[PDB]
């Protein structure tokens, strides 16, 4: 009973896990001025962080 | 007489300093994940490399 509140929650894990990889991507392309297809990143790395809080 | 070819011509100078001006601001932004308005300098930074031949 209670599973969810058994372990913890201080964050959604694979959400939090995918925009800390999303935005390292960016740095490596725009270090190497391929930020052409990396800098799209940024519109998942804005979304992505809003839906932070609505996620958990 | 023959002024132009008095002193010399490696390059234009106006256009091979505006080149790496612009090339080198995509690395500022780029790095500091500015890349959004920053990036758009590869289109005149991929545009002015083949003029480079056209000029001198």
């Amino acid at each position: 009973l209670e599973p969810d509140n058994v372990p913890m929650d201080m964050s959604p894990k694979a959400l939090q896990q995918k925009i800390h990889e999303l935005e390292g991507l960016m740095m490596q392309h725009a270090q190497n001025l391929e930020f052409e297809e990396a800098a799209q990143i940024r519109d998942q790395l804005h979304q992505l962080r809003e839906l932070f809080i609505a996620a958990s």
